[PDB]
């Protein structure tokens, strides 16, 4: 005992959930994955094409591109439910209906997108519906009652259409009323509906076992290899023996015009072949899958040709009796005619809130239905060309056969228990779609997403939308208007294929992006498999028209940039300033969960530029040589402090950016600028070099100006405060930069003709070191110049070994760079060795000089006219004594070269 | 005098101007807008098609549709131009080719997609050049010499496709020699190909003009309305009388096998119609165009029709005389045939390292030479409407006119000046793109954007593209051996259309969005046009084929998403990081050049986190309610000091920056963290409040924990400290939410079933105070409670104006208006008035015994709200009142439950 529904959950549901969020009501509502997620993905699958246009289908298709059909279709639905699969698992699962897990888990742009684009899907399917259940009625159950007469031969087709648009017109106003009163009766026979379906399907199959010993008898008049209709002759035979008397029979009459054969006018065709009465449904062992297995495609108007009975030559005598291909038929028709009886699997999470484990009930239910509906749909085409004559397929109106269901030949009881059930079936999916379109219409109005459909997020009582079903019922009125489910089909399933494509391919992106909030726990989903369903029905959406395919694609890209906007100008206040405000945010958003380290180092710079007592850059050199570091790419925070109170130093911190950020500009240095006030200029850069930049954004190299003049200013604050930067830059494991002589550096403008960029490469930190001068000489004031590292390890056996791993490494590079190792006496880098085994272990000052006069010796006997000598650097003293100690090691190491750039990596560099 | 040239200026030139950076060579090449863009464009626009297809295309589509194609291409190649033209006047025009310009105006990845796809359109415009050059050689020139006769008639029609595909190989393998050997020639030669180009346009213009009183006598045999090729036949009549007897004609001898009229068995249409001679070219005045006025459409193999004459009806006698239509046409067929004759524009600035003002040559010299392409292809297709019988103009191979070019019957000295003009133009052009296209791969591959093409990055001695060429020379013999125009036009077509569409988008895109450096300095330039172009020819381009269009644009998208893939892992090291690192610096530059405010205003959060000695955070509702208030969108930027010396604590900087990221994603908070270790927690606090988040992407709220117990601890800093940073945050005109009791603030999991927020208003500052609850109510948590505003009093128009507010907002909000004497509100007004001031230009007793009354009006109406918003007043100027500011602040939230003081501070709307 159960009493379960198929329809949506709209915003009642998640409003409810929302409220109840601070039960015995709720738990009597759970349901398990197979009432809760199988049954209605079943009932809303199985739709009126199966019926109305299988058998047709597999007819001008032939067995085996029907099989095709039928498998990619079922493929992009399968894959679009490991999509969808994967987006249930991952997060909590909205109580709403699929559109609020859709929304939640892809962000409201393609809630929004995908929202819009299944709506229109379903309106457009309350259409296809409405005309399948009146042309149901009105072909097969009761064909006297059509307002319009079909007029002579010509106008019969068109006498047809207004009966369908005049009576689906009234059949929709009755379905809106209907569904507008008393959407709790459709939630009630939601279960007889598909009591319905599986009836039918049932009678279906046993139809076609039955058909293998005992096939029915119904036969089909065949003139040679031209099929006749039966809609109105009686016996298959030229003549009609009547009271003893060979009378014409009345195809004689519709043949001939005579209609007493007393020297009759009858037609070439008529007079040359003969009329063979053809059993419509061979056995299912009589082997005729073999004839069918291949396509027909003909041309509108042709006539409906078997390839199999003889046949004279003469043509000319065209007849009103002669079944006629309807359509001008092809396979990128025969696939929009039939993707709308897999489109349904969306349901599936329809009935989300009212569940036990979403996270296991959505994803098993939705593949199961897809499986169970794909075996249906497969296992009948191959038993409709293997029982019906392939003569009987093609006649998409059932004619030929006395004017039965083509597929209700196929059945245990009667062809009418089909006529009945699909009838049935296909109003209660209008019935459905009328309560699911509308409902999902007032989700997107409620949630703001898009403004201007606000009006439509007005409920009833209940909470049932009135002013949404108008639109619904307007928009399903202008399909009705095209009264032709073979034209209606390509639309519909237009609107579904855009879902599904935006639902494959927010997963994939969302997959490769390493979107935030992005687990998808699901045993199965890769996102190559999402990227081969968008593919796959993304040919689809093309193949079955090209222009409308492009119509969808840029009608959901307006809707997703504009919800995208919206969202911009709500949270953040402006339209386009917000817009890349949400980018900023969510790239740093998506940088912060990934690993720390990146497999390359690459520095990005914090310039430290100092501000003198007129608050002006004293080191614009400083500037302009990061702008030649980083050639405008990457990223260059210039940081800078200002000595004295914020509380009255605000309007000059103002000025003094306004300056910085012009000279940045002028210096084609592309970055940003941020001024601390502090109390202390010593504490404030140790501020800066620690809390500059957006988490994620941070910088990895502190770029400082030398204290030129030390030793000359009597107050010791100016080098004290250098070395205290230097400690602070190492501890935070930071690399470091101490341009010397900045002021002797090459401008932007300027240019170096020929010149030696002097790497000297020592016991450590070797990343930072090469790497520098090639990112200098990327830049075309360095372009010219060449590299010479003069590495001073050991003396020369050690450097063959290191000298193949840096030449290799270079070769790696692909720059020229000649390396040259000069010996050097331990003693001499005894201060290096020092911190060197201090660094091994933990994973005086007469000597520092008198060792650092010799590399002085050495480094201008070899570089003194270099253009700029790149050195490795020790580092500082653990005592702050030593300190003076310290700038005086570093001063006569550099005494004599032109422009220095103390170079200190204090960080895993590669 | 002069010596001009109409190629590209690719990597070798660009590096020459950068080398050059640190003259008389280069003055001499300076050239005038004329000869600098107006004849490179014109002679590279104009190409083969003009000729060997514009008849054949005005025939088969009717003067009206041949014009409707003329003007659509047109207008996509106008309006490229235009965008192309903002291209060329915003910045420095880099001295090499288009390909620079394109780069440096649209960053690496556009620059590197547009370089490909044109790269692609050149390559296979060389190879449909080649197959002019080819076709025009071997049908009109010397058909003799074909290696492969024609046989039977199947055969016959793939028999001239082997002649093609063997020729057209030879004839590559001849332009790649030549090319490759003596590129200096072409470019001495290139005004001679241009002379030959104008030289038979003007002869076209020429003859039409002769065929208004004199027009050529090229006659055309015609059976009945069947049009009979005149190949083999001598006279258009049945019996050719030779030496006074009535013999026969030839083409008895084709439509009747006896040969000798002796019982001759003729067939059915021969017998009862009748031969005619038809003028062929009848005058400009005849009045022909009203019968050409319409399409034909004739599917393949169909004999071509004269609606005019008289004829018979029989039918059944078909023949191989009967001229067929070789291709089945359609109007989607003959745009794509039509296109590769309006590409080339991007040749006008093919030659802007030598010329003398780019920005002001290129956009004129390319919309003129444009404007006159565009004329002559418009004014064509009226003349051959009215100048070509409307049966010559439908024959694609010059048959019935005694195989002679259609367009060559319309000459002033005879159709052989047209017939040699074009193949020399055309093989010109095709040496022309046997050039352009691999100087441009050249500089592809050298700029490094894709890695894999460096292999084609090598030069010749001179700097010529050794490796690249050879590519250049692989595609088209690829698109030669397609031997047939009609089917290389929709790819090169396809090619050229997927540039001009990437050109148009760029454009659109980087003045929509305002991106840095984006300077367009043009008279007329307004990004509807480009986007009018884009749309133009996007459509162009699925019409001509739908899936070829497909597989152009996920080509190009996959090398423009390979490009930036590259590209960041080139600057920041990663691929996917450095990528997601890329976007946000972007991001960010755009942010900054931009009006610095915002039309609406909007609180994003710095939480100040109070870190205890345990260094756990002293207040994690101070979280909790910055997710609430943010609602998991915006920016959150939690800041927390670490008191200590930096040197030694940054192992516990890390913990606790650890600690804070769990505890926000805990409380469900989306942002970023920041720890500053700082000697004096004060100091700390007033570094961060001003230097958080990078520039654009900055607070604009401070969101404080009330310091609770200020009195009972015996230290004064506790509560002084709470000041400095109310005082640090309105001087930095950020606004201000003091949170007090925040133990008591509820949690993201429990909610409130009815409530009231009790926004109090006050005097000023009203947009902060409004704002705030509405942004609350819209969480969950607070989503069951109502908004009553307790005003207490320009404050009467702000009023009206918060009036209106709340009517936008469109959320249920009840206000009262509670009258209270001036003296009660003292403090607040003196600070109005002290703001007035200010803005013009450009006491504790009495203070408490106030704010005494304020706790009576405030708690006898909202003693029982959930949440109490209050403004508040400003500090004291003398830091000596704090004490005083303190205790007023603390006896005027004297008794509610949960109160966040705001203070403004700032210019909100
Ligand atoms: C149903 O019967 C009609 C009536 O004869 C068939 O029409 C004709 O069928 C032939 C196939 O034999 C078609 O092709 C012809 O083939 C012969 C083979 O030598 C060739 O000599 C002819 O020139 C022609 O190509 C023919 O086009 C078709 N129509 C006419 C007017 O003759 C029809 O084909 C039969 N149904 C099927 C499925 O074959
Ligand atoms: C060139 O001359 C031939 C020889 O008649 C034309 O063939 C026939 O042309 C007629 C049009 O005059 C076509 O349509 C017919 O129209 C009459 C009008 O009443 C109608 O009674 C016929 O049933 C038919 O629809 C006809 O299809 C066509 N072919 C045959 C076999 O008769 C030919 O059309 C002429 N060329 C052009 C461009 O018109
Ligand atoms: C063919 O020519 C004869 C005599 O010149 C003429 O009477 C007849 O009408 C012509 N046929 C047609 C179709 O004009
Ligand atoms: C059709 O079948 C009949 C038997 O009544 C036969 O006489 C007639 O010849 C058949 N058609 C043929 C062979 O033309």
């Amino acid at each position: 005992m159960a009493n379960y529904t198929n329809l949506t959950q709209g915003a009642k549901e998640h409003e409810e959930a929302e409220n109840i969020t601070e039960k015995k009501p709720t738990k009597t509502p759970q349901m398990g994955t197979f009432m809760g997620v199988y049954l209605p993905c079943l009932q809303n699958i199985f739709g009126v094409i199966l019926f109305l246009r299988l058998t047709w289908v597999v007819g001008t298709a032939g067995v085996l591109q029907a099989f095709a059909i039928v498998l990619i279709c079922c493929c992009c639905t399968m894959l679009t439910a490991i999509s969808m699969s994967a987006i249930a698992t991952n997060g909590v699962v909205p109580a709403g209906g699929s559109y609020f897990m859709i929304s939640r888990a892809l962000g409201p742009e393609f809630g929004g997108a995908v929202g819009l684009c299944f709506y229109l899907g379903t309106t457009f399917a309350a259409a296809m519906y409405i005309l399948g259940a009146i042309e149901i009625f009105l072909v097969y159950i009761v064909p006297r009652a059509a307002i319009f007469h079909s007029d002579d031969a010509l106008k019969e087709s068109a006498a047809m259409l207004n009966n369908m648009r005049v009576y689906g017109t009234a059949f929709l106003v009755l379905m809106v009323l209907v569904v507008f009163i008393g959407v709790r009766y459709v939630n009630k026979f939601a279960s007889l509906f598909l009591a319905c379906v599986i009836v039918s399907i049932l009678a279906i199959y046993a139809g076609a076992i039955k058909s293998s010993f005992a096939p029915p008898h119904f036969p089909v008049c065949m003139l040679g290899n031209r099929t006749l209709s039966s809609r109105h002759i009686d016996v298959c035979s030229k003549t009609k023996e009547i009271n003893n008397m060979t009378v014409p029979s009345k195809l004689w009459g519709f043949f001939c015009n005579s209609s007493q054969f007393f020297n009759a006018t009858c037609d070439e065709y008529f007079v040359h072949n003969n009329v063979t009465s053809i059993q419509g449904i061979p056995g299912l062992a009589s082997g005729i899958i073999t004839e069918n297995l291949w396509s027909n495609y003909l041309p509108k108007g042709e006539i409906i040709e078997k390839p199999s009975a003889k046949s004279s030559d003469v043509l000319g005598s065209l007849n009103h009796e002669y079944v006629l291909v309807d359509i001008t038929t092809s396979f990128t028709l025969l696939v929009g005619i039939f993707f709308p009886s897999v489109t349904g699997i969306m349901a599936g999470s329809n009935r989300s809130g009212d569940l036990k484990d979403a996270q296991k009930s959505i994803p098993i239910g939705t593949i199961l239905a897809i499986l169970t509906t794909s075996f249906v749909y497969l296992s009948n085409v191959v038993l409709f060309g293997a029982c019906i004559e392939g003569v009987v397929l093609r006649d998409k109106f059932g004619d030929a056969v006395k004017g039965n269901l083509v597929v209700g030949t196929l059945s245990w009881p009667s062809p009418w228990v089909i006529v009945i059930g699909s009838f049935f079936s296909t109003c209660g999916a209008g019935l459905q779609s009328l309560t699911g379109a509308p409902r999902l219409l007032q989700a997107i109005a409620k949630d703001n997403i898009i403004p201007f459909l606000r009006v439509f997020g007005h409920s009833k009582a209940n909470g049932e939308p009135t002013w949404a079903l108008l639109l619904t019922a307007a928009i399903a009125e202008l399909g009705i208007l095209i009264a032709s489910l073979d034209l209606v089909a390509p639309i519909l399933s237009m609107f579904f294929l855009m879902c599904y494509l935006f639902v494959n391919l927010a997963c994939a992106l969302q997959t490769l992006l390493r979107t935030p909030n992005w687990r998808p726990r699901f045993r199965y989903y890769h996102w190559a498999l999402s990227f081969m369903g968008m593919s796959i029905c993304l040919a689809l959406m093309f193949i079955s028209s090209w222009y409308y395919a492009i119509v969808a694609m840029v009608i959901a890209g307006m809707i997703y940039k504009y919800i995208e906007y919206q969202g911009a100008e709500k949270e953040w206040g402006d339209g386009i300033r917000g817009l890349s405000l949400s980018a900023a945010r969510f790239a740093l958003l998506r940088l912060e969960e990934g690993p720390p380290h990146t497999k390359n180092w690459r520095p990005q710079l914090l310039v430290l530029l100092k501000l003198d007592e007129d608050l002006h850059v004293k080191h614009p050199r400083l500037l302009t040589f990061a702008s030649q570091l980083k050639a405008g790419k990457g990223l260059t925070i210039v940081g800078s402090v200002i000595v004295g109170n914020f509380l009255e130093n605000y309007g000059e911190a103002l000025a003094a950016e306004q300056t910085i950020k012009h000279l940045m500009e002028a210096e084609k240095v592309k970055g940003f600028c941020q001024l601390v006030v502090a109390a202390k200029l010593r504490e404030g850069i140790s501020h800066l070099i620690q809390s500059c930049g957006l988490g994620g954004m941070k910088h990895n190299t502190v770029v400082m100006g030398w204290p030129n003049g030390w030793r000359q200013s009597e107050d010791a604050r100016a080098w004290k405060t250098f070395i205290g930067t230097v400690r602070v830059t190492t501890a935070a494991h930071l690399a470091l930069l101490v341009a010397k002589n900045i002021s002797f550096f090459p401008s932007n403008v300027e240019q170096f003709s020929e010149g030696n960029i002097d790497v000297w490469w020592i016991v450590h930190d070797g990343g930072m070191l090469m790497l520098l001068p090639f990112l200098l000489k990327q830049h075309k004031v360095w372009r010219k110049c060449s590299i010479r590292i003069f590495t001073v390890a050991q003396l020369e056996d050690n450097s063959i070994q290191m000298k193949k791993d840096l030449a290799t490494f270079l070769y790696h590079l692909r720059i020229e760079a000649e390396v040259e190792v000069v010996e050097m006496h331990d003693s001499d880098i005894s201060a290096y060795t020092y911190e060197r085994d201090l660094m091994m272990e933990q994973r005086s000052n007469v000597r520092r000089m008198h060792t650092a006069v010799k590399l002085n010796e050495v480094i201008v006997n070899k570089s003194h006219e270099a253009k700029l000598v790149l050195l490795n650097m020790p580092g500082p003293p653990r005592n702050p004594e030593g300190d003076e100690n310290y700038m005086e090691f570093l001063e006569v190491l550099t005494e004599g070269l032109e422009r220095v750039l103390l170079v200190r990596g204090g960080g895993s560099e590669v």
